[PDB]
């Protein structure tokens, strides 16, 4: 483990999801509404996931080596499998606190595995200019689902509960700024052009993941706006 | 790229799901009825997913190399992560058109994920006489599937709106015919009996791919039958 | 095949899964009711999926070899990718009897994915140690499902109709004392401590197998309870 210089941050990563978790699941025993059960469900799940792949990647089973530039690449190819499920099961909380049609849920998820999919793709590419492509197309993907969080989903906001409308508005702008993060530390970092080493790499996508998750959810299970309305 | 004689219709199929990919999502953009957004979101996600899996062939990523008959033998294994999310996707299309209950629509998914998945196994089998055991499990799948699109969908079409039964019909017989050419090119081709060489079956499958999806999808969503009904 | 000595306990496995999948499907054949029609359809697709794996473990293609403990240990990989899709389906089952809210639902199949996919890793790691680390992350998985299955679907079921809530709770309890014998075959046999030979872990699964999924449907597949009340 320690003979990798970026275990320091792979192992607070752990630490931090598994509390994470812990604490969304305590939290979640007293609730019975049905709507505010979805929420929890949805958003515990979300950081126990992370936790098994920054186990994975701590005890070096979700690190692979990929031959490029003339080089073997160390690439943590569990990310892609955490990335997989929890990406859409953080648009699936926005869309269901504003309630959106299927349509738009099926097009969102859809759109977030293509951009998952080629990244990992492009993370696992030999020849080193095609990395570039692959990277571009999921971050094309990634820019359609920022478009309809925006120019879809937040003027069917305004039309709900004031407590739903201002608590998406917040979440919201997290998570188009977080999530627009990670493209470019890709592009800078091992996988892409190597302007950043692995060690401040790792730091960099912990830091993401913890306030993309963790602090996302601390959040949306402190609104009112996952309660239905009773009397 | 250009030392596989395979690689025009390679090329030319993801310009052809790029090109369709594009004009569905251009031409969804003026749709806000939520019944005729669900049909264009499984429609556009379908060239979608194809575009980027024929890229993987096209660039070289998605293609193995199997030993069996003595000869390690070129497998495009893209073919089959395409067809697992594509093929229902387009069933769920038929599905919500007939207004399908739920269980017979996760019987058909199912049954369709066997398909894909024994066609894979297969597809990957060293052992050359086990690959055609494969074939013929994947074969069964797909005719449940065939029945059920006869025996099940088309009495409940003719219980619907006329459009909705008539837009069905042909779709269900462009599907039946499509479909059914796929385990013939497989038998013939390098995966089976060898008898036709790599570049033909490439070219075969890129226009049964084409017309199962960009065709399939020109004739839904030119139709009234995606609307609700309303004045 | 037959130089496995456990071949003879795949080639039964094998056999009864696609018995049962046969009589389940000419069972179901004359079913119009549209709630019975979801539960054939789900437990239908639960001894398919295992005919499909079990064959591809008799034909030896879901064997792999993992080194660990200075050897190349014979590990049945097809085993997960079984268990990944039928063990939630199961869940589906009893979820649905029961008529369990939506967040519940997402719950259940969150852990259980959880589970299998942990399990599998355990199965796959080299440093033999870690092996017992994923063995404990999946154990806790599967009694969070056992705690929900008590305390919090039990007390749903009396609050139904008595038929419903007498199969349900048969059922369950068939449930609890199987699932818990499969982390604790994996821990002595060959994935764990190597107590138990490979050819008696293997006719262990084989009788567990056949009894979680077609005994299991036997019972919920004769049972009135999923049906609607009807006059
Ligand atoms: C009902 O809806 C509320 C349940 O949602 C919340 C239920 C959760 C979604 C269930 C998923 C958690 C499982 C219990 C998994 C247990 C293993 C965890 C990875 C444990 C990690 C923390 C600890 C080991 C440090
Ligand atoms: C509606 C939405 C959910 C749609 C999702 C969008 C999606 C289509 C976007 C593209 C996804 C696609 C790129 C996934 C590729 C997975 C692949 C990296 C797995 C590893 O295989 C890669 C090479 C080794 O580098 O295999 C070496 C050769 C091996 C012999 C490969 C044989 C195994 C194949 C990988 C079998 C295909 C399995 C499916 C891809 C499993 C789904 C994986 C997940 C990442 C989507
Ligand atoms: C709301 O419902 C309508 C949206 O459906 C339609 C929405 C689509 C399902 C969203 C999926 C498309 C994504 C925007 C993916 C972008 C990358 C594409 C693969 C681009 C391919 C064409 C071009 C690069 C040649
Ligand atoms: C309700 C419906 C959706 C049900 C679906 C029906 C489905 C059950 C039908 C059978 C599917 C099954 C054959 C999928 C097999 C995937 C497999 C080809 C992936 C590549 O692994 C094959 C060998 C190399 O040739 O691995 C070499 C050895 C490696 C060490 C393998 C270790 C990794 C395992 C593959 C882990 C299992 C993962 C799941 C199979 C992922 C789902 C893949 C998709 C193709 C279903
Ligand atoms: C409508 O709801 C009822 C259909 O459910 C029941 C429908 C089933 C879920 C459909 C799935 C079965 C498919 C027909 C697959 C056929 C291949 C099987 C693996 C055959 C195995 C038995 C035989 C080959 C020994
Ligand atoms: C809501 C719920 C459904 C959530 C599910 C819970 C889930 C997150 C729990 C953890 C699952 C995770 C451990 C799955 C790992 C699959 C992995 C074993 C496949 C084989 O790869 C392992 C190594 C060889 O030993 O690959 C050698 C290196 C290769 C180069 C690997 C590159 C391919 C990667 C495997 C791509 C990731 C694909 C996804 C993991 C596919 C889903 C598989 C299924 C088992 C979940
Ligand atoms: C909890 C983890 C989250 C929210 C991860 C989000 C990850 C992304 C938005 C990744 C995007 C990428 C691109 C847009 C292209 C480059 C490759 C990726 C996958 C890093
Ligand atoms: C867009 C792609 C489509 C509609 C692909 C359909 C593919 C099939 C119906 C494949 C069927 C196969 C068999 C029936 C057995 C032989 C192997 C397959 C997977 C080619
Ligand atoms: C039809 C198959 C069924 C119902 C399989 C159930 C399997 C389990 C409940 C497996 C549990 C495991 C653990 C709890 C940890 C050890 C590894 C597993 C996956 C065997
Ligand atoms: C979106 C965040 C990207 C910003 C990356 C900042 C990295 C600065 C760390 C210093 C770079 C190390 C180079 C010298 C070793
Ligand atoms: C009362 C609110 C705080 C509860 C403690 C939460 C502990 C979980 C770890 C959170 C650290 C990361 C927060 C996002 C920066
Ligand atoms: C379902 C369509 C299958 C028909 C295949 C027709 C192939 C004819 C092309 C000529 C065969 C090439 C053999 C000589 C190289
Ligand atoms: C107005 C209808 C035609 C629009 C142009 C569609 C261009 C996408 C490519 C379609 C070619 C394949 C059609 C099926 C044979
Ligand atoms: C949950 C069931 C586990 C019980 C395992 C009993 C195995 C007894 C078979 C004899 C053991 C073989 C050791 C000598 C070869
Ligand atoms: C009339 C009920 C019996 C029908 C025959 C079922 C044959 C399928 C194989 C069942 C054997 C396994 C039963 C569970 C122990
Ligand atoms: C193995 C991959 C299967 C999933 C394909 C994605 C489409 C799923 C459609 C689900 C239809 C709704 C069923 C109720
Ligand atoms: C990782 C594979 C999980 C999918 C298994 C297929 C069954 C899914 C059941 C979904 C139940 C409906 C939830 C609302
Ligand atoms: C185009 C939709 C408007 C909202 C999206 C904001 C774009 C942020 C740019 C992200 C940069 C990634 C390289
Ligand atoms: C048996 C259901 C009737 C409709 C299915 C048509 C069968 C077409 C044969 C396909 C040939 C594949 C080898
Ligand atoms: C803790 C929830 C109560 C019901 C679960 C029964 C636990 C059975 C123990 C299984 C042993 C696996 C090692
Ligand atoms: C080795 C660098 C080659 C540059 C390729 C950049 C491709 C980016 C495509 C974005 C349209
Ligand atoms: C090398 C050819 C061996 C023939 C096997 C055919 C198997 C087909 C099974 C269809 C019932
Ligand atoms: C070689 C045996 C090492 C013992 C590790 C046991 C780990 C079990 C963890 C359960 C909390
Ligand atoms: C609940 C605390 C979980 C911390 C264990 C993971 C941290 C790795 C320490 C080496
Ligand atoms: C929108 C046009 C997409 C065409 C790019 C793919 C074709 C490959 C050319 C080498
Ligand atoms: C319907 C009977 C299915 C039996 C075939 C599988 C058994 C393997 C025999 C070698
Ligand atoms: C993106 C930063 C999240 C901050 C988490 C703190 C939330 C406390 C309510
Ligand atoms: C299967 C052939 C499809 C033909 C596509 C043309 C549709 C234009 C309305
Ligand atoms: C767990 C044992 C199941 C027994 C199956 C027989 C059911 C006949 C109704
Ligand atoms: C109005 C809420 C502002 C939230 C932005 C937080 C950016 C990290
Ligand atoms: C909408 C604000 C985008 C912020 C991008 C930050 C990228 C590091
Ligand atoms: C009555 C519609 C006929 C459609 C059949 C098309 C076959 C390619
Ligand atoms: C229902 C007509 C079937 C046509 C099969 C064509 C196979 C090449
Ligand atoms: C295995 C075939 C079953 C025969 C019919 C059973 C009575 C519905
Ligand atoms: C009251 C029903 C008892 C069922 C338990 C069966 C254990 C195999
Ligand atoms: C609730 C009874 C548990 C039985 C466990 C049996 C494990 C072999």
């Amino acid at each position: 483990i320690t003979g990798r210089p970026e275990w320091i941050w792979l192992a607070l990563g752990t630490a931090l999801m598994g509390l994470g978790t812990l604490y969304f699941l305590v939290k979640g025993m007293g609730v019975s509404d049905p709507d505010a059960k979805k929420f929890y469900a949805i958003t515990t799940l979300v950081p126990a996931i992370a936790f098994t792949m920054y186990l994975s990647m701590l005890l070096g089973y979700g690190l692979t080596m990929v031959p490029f530039g003339g080089e073997q690449n160390p690439i943590y190819w569990a990310r892609y499998a955490d990335w997989l499920f929890t990406t859409p099961l953080l648009l699936l909380d926005l869309a269901l606190l504003v309630d959106a049609d299927q349509g738009t849920i099926l097009a969102l998820v859809g759109a977030d595995g293509i951009m998952i999919g080629t990244g990992l793709v492009g993370a696992l590419t030999k020849v080193y200019s095609y990395r570039f492509v692959w990277w571009a197309i999921s971050t094309a993907a990634m820019l359609y689902i920022l478009y309809v969080l925006f120019f879809g989903f937040t003027s069917k906001a305004e039309s709900m509960r004031p407590e739903v409308a201002s608590t998406f508005k917040v979440l919201r702008n997290v998570t188009v700024v977080l999530w627009s993060a990670y493209p470019v530390v890709w592009l800078i970092g091992s996988e892409g052009a190597g302007i950043v080493p692995l060690n401040i790499e790792t730091l960099l996508f912990m830091v993401l993941d913890v306030s993309a998750k963790v602090g996302f959810g601390l959040i949306l299970l402190r609104s009112r706006a996952i309660f239905g309305e009773a009397e």
